[PDB]
């Protein structure tokens, strides 16, 4: 029981660590599509 | 009168030329913006 609590402790931990790299990965593709939209809206006015 | 009427139907004839120009030409200034929209649309996360 104590190795299934410690199994089920480290899968929590390991769905912890996917939250927090899903939320690391929403924040680098936010800062990322910033200048990506800035880039397009240059690109856009040269063509307007 | 009908000298008047030949000049006025002479304007009206310089003035169906005008709006043709203006037609065709901002046709072809639409056609430009579509293009824009276009553009636009492929450089457009979202």
């Amino acid at each position: 029981q104590r190795k299934r609590l410690a199994e089920k402790y480290r899968e929590c931990l390991s769905n912890k660590e996917k939250i927090l790299k899903e939320i690391e990965v929403k924040k680098e593709y936010l800062s990322s599509l910033q200048p990506r939209l800035n880039s397009i809206m240059q690109a856009s006015l040269p063509v307007q």
